[PDB]
């Protein structure tokens, strides 16, 4: 019934015991496992409601009270009559820390209850919602000193259309096609930068042009709004030993701020829920840098080393990679803004297992995702044998608005 | 679309659906409610039909299906299990089992060469002395003086009542790990109690990190037979690095064959309980988990020491450097000796090329993710950007019951 889940590295074994709480189908069947895959009424959203403000006031160690009947009341008498209902901002606040604590692919949960939670949902335009998205940046990028932090807008509704924002962070670097078929800039982002253009920016031309955001009203055009470039902190990529590394011209933002996921809690939608933390340094320095269908600089890189390339045997591109991470964790530490290297956060996160463990008996978590994409075996999560399921409150993908 | 998986490459942007899958009859640990992929570990009318099936797969390999022959093979299985309870393989039956089971294996990433594969048959094999014969063949055969051929030897198959065949050793070569006054261990850990076992069953022990340990081999019923290896056979490469001179005074060795021996090779119903099996290496395994794994060998803080790192922090990459430079040398000391090694790089290219060859011919490819992925470098090699469909197909290699 329950799953012995044990660490290689230690011979510790633990029971998960949390999974009985999921109530969401994943992807894997007896028959085959699709755990590495990237992509997947009032009777119902009632018993969610009910279930939240169960979690909500177990939470506040005030479940049974009067203050709690009287809330499962009050919920059950808006659905009865409205088809759905609306949170008070306390239970907003516990239900997105609870979405990030439950997140499986998330290596930095240790961090979970230290959430700085903007409740936007009296917000009525592309305007409005722009004004709140820099207020979160200003208050999330603090000088270099980031803090974790989640801006939610108003929820989904039965009659209109969504609050979206179509890019898919708050910050994103301009991917440009070209006629010979290459991109230049960042190739994640082509197919935003092109909406961009058409919905009328005038584009720039170089690899970190900052994208403007597109943000969408109900049932209207998305509308585009220029970050003002002193909001936007970046780092410039230098290396310690290595003079030339700067030369190569390399930056990144310091905001990782994901803007695309959805926030469900009890029931309720919210698709327009930003958040931010801060970087582990191989998201910036192995993915976004050395990915093939990314900046790709890892033959440039190796070529300035001077490595033998005509081989993979000389593991010039293991040499390189490493170069690469420490540049992003050198450069970030002399700007003095937050980044986490993986081996810190691995071993954090450790922690937050442990810590999961003692107090709900257990802890959805995607092995894929949680161990980092160099060193694997060097941190310790690889070592830990992990289960996955889906918890509620839960960020979810959703389709592109277009 | 289709409903069978979709399986992307996120480097690539190609999809492909896994037809292929609809073949497994046996679960894996995973359910709609919790993933369990992670996981290392998860007769009468049941052996017929696994053997009809097993007769099935074999007839259209060689494009015979539906034949007499065919008809007259399933004939002559159903007959011998009537009367007898079991059935006894062909021998090209075997040879195409062998390589099905390896072709099958979701954790191996070494499957584009599947198709070449040596099997020795030794299901004629009567004694644990004659075990030992069949088995230094083997290792001559395969190591074959450093140019490594993959090969399999097969031992008798389980009988009703009669005892099986074991090797009690998990590899046919294994580093002794001795365990220490102060609670510390010398050699290996990862092979302490077959070290114990060893000596209790009369060896007499050694005391250095790279003692190579002797054979425990069991026939049918009987307590398992010590044999010592003539060290002429066990191949071994001393490890140096080409720029860092200091790295060959560490005294670093690994041996050039990799052969698992406590596998179940499992064909037709038909279950091989001895059945060991050899390719040759990938670099990581040697550089990377043998030497570096916290609980195996250990030896990135010293290696790190060495090269001068700033070993109290984290944020050096100190561990990263040195992995590197420990997996250099493996390459570099295995390319020097003339030994057979491939780098995570060329295989896992290997690997992209024999998943499209897969789904060309079979439909899909049974592939367990975070196995497949290297344990250092993991999204500089393709199949990081590759989803997996994993499932269990038969013939099967399967984990078995220590015999002990
Ligand atoms: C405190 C700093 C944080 C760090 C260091 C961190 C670390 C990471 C990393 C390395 C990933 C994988 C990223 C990738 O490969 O693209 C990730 C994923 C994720 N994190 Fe965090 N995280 C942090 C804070 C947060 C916060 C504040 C939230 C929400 C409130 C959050 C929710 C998530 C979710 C939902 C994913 C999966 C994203 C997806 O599927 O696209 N994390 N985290
Ligand atoms: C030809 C060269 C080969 C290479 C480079 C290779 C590579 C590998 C690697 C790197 C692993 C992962 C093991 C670990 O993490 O410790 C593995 C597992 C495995 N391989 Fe191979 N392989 C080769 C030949 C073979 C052969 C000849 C067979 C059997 C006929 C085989 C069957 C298996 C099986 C059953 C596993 C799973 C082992 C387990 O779970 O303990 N491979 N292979
Ligand atoms: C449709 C879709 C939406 C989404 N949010 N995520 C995915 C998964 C892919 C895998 N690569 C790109 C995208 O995920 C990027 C998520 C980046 C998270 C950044 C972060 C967030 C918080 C803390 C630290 N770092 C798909
Ligand atoms: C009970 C059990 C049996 C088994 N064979 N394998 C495992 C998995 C664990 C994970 N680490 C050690 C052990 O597996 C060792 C597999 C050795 C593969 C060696 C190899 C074989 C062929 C080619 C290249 N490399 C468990
Ligand atoms: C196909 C595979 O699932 C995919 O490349 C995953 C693997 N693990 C990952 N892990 C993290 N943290 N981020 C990712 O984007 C991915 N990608
Ligand atoms: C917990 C986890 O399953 C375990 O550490 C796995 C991960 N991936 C692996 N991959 C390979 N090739 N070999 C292994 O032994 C492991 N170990
Ligand atoms: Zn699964």
């Amino acid at each position: 019934k329950f799953p012995r889940v044990k660490n290689w590295e230690l011979g510790s074994i633990t029971y998960d015991t949390l999974c009985a709480q999921s109530q969401q189908d994943g992807p894997c069947t007896p028959r085959r496992c699709l755990g590495s895959l990237v992509l997947p009424p009032a009777e119902q959203l009632l018993s969610q409601a009910r279930d939240f403000i169960n979690q909500y006031y177990s939470s506040i160690k005030r479940s049974g009270s009067q203050a709690h009947e009287e809330r499962l009341q009050e919920v059950e008498a808006e659905v009865a009559s409205t088809g759905t209902y609306h949170l008070r901002e306390s239970e907003l606040v516990f239900g997105a820390k609870q979405a990030w604590r439950n997140a499986p692919r998330c290596v930095g949960r240790i961090q979970w209850g230290k959430l700085q939670v903007f409740d936007a949902r009296d917000c009525s335009s592309a305007q409005e919602m722009f004004t709140y998205i820099c207020n979160h940046i200003k208050y999330a990028t603090n000088r270099g000193n980031l803090r974790s932090a989640i801006t939610v807008f108003p929820q989904r509704a039965p009659g209109r259309g969504d609050f979206r924002i179509w890019n898919s962070q708050l910050v994103r670097y301009a991917g440009y096609r070209q006629q010979d078929g290459s991109v230049r800039g960042d190739p994640a982002n082509v197919e935003i930068t092109e909406l961009c253009i058409q919905h009328g920016w005038t584009p720039g031309n170089g690899r970190f042009d900052v994208l403007p955001l597109l943000l969408q009203a109900p049932d209207e055009a998305p509308e585009l709004f220029v970050l003002p470039p002193e909001l936007v902190l970046e780092v410039p990529l230098e290396h310690p030993t290595l003079e030339w590394f700067a030369a190569l011209g390399l930056r990144w933002y310091a905001l990782p701020a994901v803007s695309n996921m959805l926030l469900e809690i009890g029931g309720l939608e919210f698709s327009a829920a930003p958040f931010s933390g801060w970087y582990m340094s191989t998201e910036i320095g192995t993915r976004n840098l050395c990915d093939p269908h990314r900046y790709n600089i890892l033959e440039d890189v190796a070529v300035c080393m001077d490595l033998d390339t005509r081989t993979t045997s000389s593991l010039w591109k293991d040499k390189a990679a490493v170069e690469i991470n420490l540049a992003v964790l050198h450069s970030f530490q002399l700007a003095k803004v937050t980044i986490v290297d993986h081996h810190a956060a691995t071993v954090s996160f450790m922690k937050h297992l442990d810590n999961e463990q003692k107090a709900r008996g257990g802890c959805p978590a995607d092995w894929a995702w949680i161990v980092p994409p160099i060193s694997g075996s060097l941190t310790p999560v690889f070592h830990q044998e992990m289960v996955n399921y889906i918890l509620s409150p839960a960020f979810r993908y959703q389709p592109d608005p277009w």
